[PDB]
């Protein structure tokens, strides 16, 4: 019975009022690998120490390893579906970016994430180089920067566990997951110039009432229509924890999309439908106001596996 | 009876869990001045609209105008003590930076400050250029990044009103104030290498217990000793709302110092004592781990005066 | 593994600060049946949409179908214990009232229940006719209008699951339940004229201390004595969520009794003991100040069964 | 220094999550007048007793007396502006309804208002007859049933005191106020069929962002334009505490408008502008979906005056 | 304008969930007096330091000096009404106990009071000897150990200020107050054996409903009747903050009565009415189940006076 | 499936803001045993009644029986590891104290524990004699009186269940546990005189940051090093709920250590390592400032076993 990381529990508990996405790369050399492998076993103790002081803080941290990082750190067989993120070249472009270790830190207060990230980076020292560091926050009542409520159709409780945690398909990694991260920059002026009814149709839900739309009223290019896919005749869901972020001073507004799954094929299919179009040419209008500049895939191993690594 | 801005009330209410310091400069041309003057009268309506939706949000915004901005916008006589911030050249350097308008936004949640700053910048458009935009947050239990509780000796209720709000010295501006803003970048590795007793003596208070030290145990260069000054034989206090800020990914850690007063002479004297030393050469050791890179002085007029400007 | 509705979880979580009981009847005609069957599959999506926006809202909705409604909607075999509620003619009368669909909506705030009920009724349109619509609220510290704490002896966690959810007795409906609803109108003047010790003995517990009474001090007609019944030599419990309601202007005060079980025989036996008396003539004095005007029985199917209906 | 009732303090404190408007008429006979006059002096003790038990409950009650009630109860000179509410016959009709005593009860929980109203009605007994009894609740984030945030432009702190409390114009009643109550029933289907931009223009603010509109974009019949009036060249504000209410089962949806002032002439002018039109024929479109069925004017005396009445 | 201590503000704010009453005596010798006089000026700094860390903690501390302590510490003229507490010998006995300094510490959490008391005692060292140290806590919903709600008839806001703070009767001490402290030990078995109606009549209010009783139903020996006294034909109120306390293990149950006034004559008259009887022989039945073992009177000077003492 | 008591659930839920440890002895005679056996079956009903009224109160009570109490009450075979606590005579002394029944009461408020303890003692009457009664409270942010965060390394969720609840080693008592209680009195003056770095090394963690220390920096006598033991090559954890307590007036400061386990051998080994030393002579320095005066071992049976006892 391998203990799994806090992947779906924080979402269901619904306490993440602040988050930090930290994508770092391992510097060349064996010493950096040794330092990272040593810090792997103490990550859990750091998590407990940093978040025990602030009760009801909901502090959690998910560590993910990409294909290159896993090749550099653990040379044993890799998971079945672990591979470099595939770029998509359709009506829009989804680039692939370097990354070896992903730290997704969530807490009910920003200071907890700040302290945990500072401790992690200080312990890692010069062994890693920070590639991306995004500080996301909950915007109003679970709304994103486009004004629409996000996260409604996420699976809850047992459904989330069945959708994210890997079963017996890859026993040697039972309890792991696959995470896909992307960063979108929004064109708020263009979105705001769009009439409210057009946004109504594009998203496929309602703005204020957050109630869905009837199948007779949702066009073929609705966001929730293109992202609805099925396997073996049954609909399969993924866990999303998109977080708004930005800096007003530089005029930067964006959303950090993060998706957990037991199979990255589902998320890749959803990305293909959104970018290439299903059928081709029928792309999602959301990409007309949102630009993707960062995208990567990581593997999330079990907590016991992390605690079982010897330097 | 001129209505004063929310200068001391937010501090006493103690609800600022997040803040944004936005220092912008007015672009050359009369059109930019006209746009700023028009937005001046609608700032209050924007504040009310943005912060009424989130009850117990504690949203407040203080707008300050520097000497150059006041000269460009209102050509009538200026306040008595409004002048360009004086740089200090002692054992350390405190630079002076350009700035025309200061927006100090405070709220119990980050999203309110985000929305207010975005609305203000969108309304201002191209008339202003953003010089500095710092997002500060409350760190643990009112502690700064150095680990010491900050804000203990702030005046409360009537004392704060008497210390910040201008009396009859400049009737034509009764209800205004002077605000001095600085940005400090910390060297946390050097501070952490310092023994706990040395930090104990340098700050002049205790770390955990936050209790003061006896006058027989505080050296002449204690931080709370050098910052204690008197006028006409009576001690005079200032209102401080320093806010920690930073980005772990770039390794940036700092504190945004903000000080309100009825007379900037007090804050300038405190800065002279800290940097030059009282007596000279006996500087505060805090500057040995903190570097000042931004410093400016602004004037905060009354709410009625802001509402009374005609474009 | 059929997913069960939120029957016992809201009670154990203890967040229902407001509730709406909506008993409606299906209008004659096949079109109304088709509309209800279509709305059955979208009820869950409506629930999620309406209650995701208000975090920690605890919004839940239980839909129940009576014998006539089940006969009109699904013509396949009915559950084993689904039948028209039996009226009781003893010292008091418990009438039976028409009803086809029951909506029990619970939330921590009244507005969520209001929005959900409005959406449900708007979607149903003219296909249904509202028979009863009662808005109940939590009165002080879980007290009913008679001044006594109610809900103390409810089963918690696993006991509630074993008492409410149907096991293998009716496999084809595993995960369902039976719900019995009644509406009582109180005579508060008569109850208040009764001495505190007489109410002490009638209820069988204490008023303020909410502690029980010794078996030597509880008469044979104590409320908690007559409602304590056993099956096969073992005591069996039922889940109750009685909610006070009323309108001061019309002088209307009452309690909405709702009871969930895996077998309605237990609740019917409890009703027989309370009304007819055990032994006959030894009725509960609570009925001397409370009048029952509405009573109905419904069947609560599983969430998966509701989602699996095709129009 | 006459102590004033909690007229503006509850609004500024912003804790009214539930309210009850109870309009009753005094039955003919001297005994009813004597009973009401006796209960007048014990109303404050009842208020304290009922609301002291639930800390942070924010329980308050405002008692108002109409012209007829004041004539029947106190035969001394009446306030200057106390008169029967004037009906308005323009494009829409605003009826006048009987009423002698008004009880506006507000609390953070519904049960407190329930208990206070029940106690008041029980103490009054048969001396009064209930004419209207409306239970209002806060809908989502201070939004009314039309989906727009209401209460943004209300005066706060000293402005509210100067707008509601009577000064020296009628010394003998210093500290009193005038309250105008109306009940509106909404046609939600017609409002919802209206496009979002048309509602945008009709209300004069924005829906989600709750930010105002520029004077170049608000038509002459915007709701906030017609309700903006001035006295002696200065804009004068009134205090509004409109509360949504309704029953889904009967399909009843409405808003209870309540307005406090030091002079009812302002509210009457606002009503004339909304109904007759300014200029005539340019009425507010809100009345096209809202029907007024109840409207009355009451006088709110000081707490000391209420405590000083001898039976 | 002398600043007054937090005497009435904590009660009106209603945040005291825990309190510590510490009555200590000054050891003989001039050194103890010097140490106490030195700690007097740093008490405020200690208060701020100890309670700034726990936001919304509501930490306050009132220091009072008795007649002997004032004679030993300050040899200048004493307040007009400062004298040794007078023992009362009627049907019951109210003893007088030694005491020089009184510390009434209040906070929303017990740990704050613990820390403040520990710091005060550590700073005082051997200069003082602890006579009494009682840890009181709020019992349920502002109820005392007898089951009745206490504190309902306390003056609020301006009335409390006028009742507690000394006016111009003793200018040299404007802003001070007089505090009377007593400790009562309850006989809960005897009180519980008393019927609920007899307790109803003895207290003079209701138990659950906390509503008063009509003057025709309250006997002459009701607790709220004997404690209602008038000066110059006008009723005068006092501020009470009675706190339940006890230890179950030793079977000790009691109430710590504390009363603030601008004139101790009112509290002494109330004590005479309760113990001797008004008329004599008509004593309060509360003393039949409560025994007084400690009683003392102290003077509370202004905060500025405390800060102005030089060792 | 025997239902287990609330042993690990309250700790994981993290709501114990107040606790009472009540160690009592059974008086000689069969009547006392009969009374205790009768109260055993009603303890659960008392718990539910006392803690249902205060929602989110987190009230729980654990009843434990020592070897002598179990011999006097139930004469059937005892658990495998139930025995009298063994005193330890090394560099320090850990005494053994009499005790028959242990009541560990926990709640989010002190009043709930007070009421429950009072009810339990009143029901027990003269059948038991109170030996120890300690009222503990949470000190600041889960810190003990020594200033270090305590409870960080406690097992959570499934690990706690596996560490505390007895498996199949003693089937007849499956679901029980063993609890070891000790009372330590602290010498705060000696601890405070110790430099912060020496406390840093003695505890083995950090004070403010609550982060652990590297194995190269923790000496052999670190507290967390000596208390880390293994069974069969695997580390085994125990559940600790130490609670600070004391009385400032008497200068009494201490910590009540409580430890739950499926095997008391682990706790006895930890005590031997701390007191005797591992290797001998290398004792924990914590005992140099803390004195143990009370120590006892009890057995905690299942809830079903308690409910199944017949008087
Ligand atoms: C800036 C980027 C995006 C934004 C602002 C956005 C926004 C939204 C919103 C508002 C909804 C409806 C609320 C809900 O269903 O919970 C939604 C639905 C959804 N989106 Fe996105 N989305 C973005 C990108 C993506 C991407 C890249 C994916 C997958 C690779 C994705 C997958 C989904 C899924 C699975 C749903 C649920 C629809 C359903 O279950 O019917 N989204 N999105
Ligand atoms: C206006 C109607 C009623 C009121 C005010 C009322 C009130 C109460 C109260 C105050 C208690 C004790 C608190 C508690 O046990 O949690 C209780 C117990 C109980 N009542 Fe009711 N009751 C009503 C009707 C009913 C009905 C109609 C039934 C069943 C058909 C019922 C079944 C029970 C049960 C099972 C218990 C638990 C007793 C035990 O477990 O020993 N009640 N009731
Ligand atoms: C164990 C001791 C006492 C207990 C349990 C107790 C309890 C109560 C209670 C329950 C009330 C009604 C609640 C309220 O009026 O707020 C009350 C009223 C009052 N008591 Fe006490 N009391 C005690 C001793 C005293 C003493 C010694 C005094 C004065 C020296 C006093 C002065 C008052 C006053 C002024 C009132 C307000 C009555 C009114 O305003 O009409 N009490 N007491
Ligand atoms: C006054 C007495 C004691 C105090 C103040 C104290 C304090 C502490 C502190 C601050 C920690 C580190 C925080 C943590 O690990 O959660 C700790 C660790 C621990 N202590 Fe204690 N302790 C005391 C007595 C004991 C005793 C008597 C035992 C066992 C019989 C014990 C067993 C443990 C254990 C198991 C740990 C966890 C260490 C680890 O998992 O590596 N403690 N103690």
């Amino acid at each position: 019975c391998p203990f799994s990381q806090s992947v779906s529990q924080p979402v269901d508990e619904r306490l993440t009022r602040a988050a930090i996405f930290l994508v770092v790369t391992i510097n060349p050399g064996k010493a950096a690998e040794v330092a990272v492998r040593a810090h792997c076993s103490i990550l859990s103790s750091l998590i407990r120490g940093v978040g025990f002081r602030i009760s009801d803080g909901g502090l959690s941290c998910v560590m993910g390893v990409s294909e290159g990082g896993w090749e550099r750190l653990f040379g044993d067989t890799k998971p079945e579906y672990l591979h470099v993120f595939r770029e998509i070249n359709g009506v829009h472009h989804a680039p692939s970016t370097p990354g070896d270790l992903l730290y997704h830190i969530r807490a009910a207060r920003m200071d907890l994430c700040f302290e945990l990230a500072s401790r992690i980076l200080s312990d890692l020292g010069n062994s890693v180089s920070v590639v991306d560091s995004v500080q996301g926050f909950r915007y109003f009542d679970d709304r994103d920067l486009l004004g629409f409520v996000d996260g409604t159709e996420n699976p809850v409780a047992q459904a989330a566990v069945d959708a994210t945690l890997i079963g017996d398909e890859d026993m040697v990694f039972a309890g792991g997951s696959y995470v896909i991260v992307q960063k979108y920059l929004h064109d708020l002026d263009k979105w705001n110039a769009i009439p409210v009814e057009q946004q109504e149709k594009i998203i496929g839900r309602e703005k204020l009432s957050d109630i869905e739309l009837r199948d007779a009223d949702k066009p073929s290019y609705a966001h929730n229509v293109l992202t609805s896919i099925e396997e073996d005749g049954e609909d399969v869901d993924i866990l999303r924890d998109n977080m708004p972020f930005g800096d007003p001073g530089k005029g930067e507004f964006g959303t950090y999309f993060i998706g957990y799954s037991r199979k990255p094929e589902r998320i890749e299919r959803m990305l293909e439908n959104m970018f290439i179009g299903n059928p081709p040419g029928n792309y999602d209008r959301i990409l007309d106001v949102s630009r993707a500049i960062t995208g990567t895939l990581f593997f999330v191993p079990t907590t016991s596996f992390l605690d079982s690594i010897e330097p």
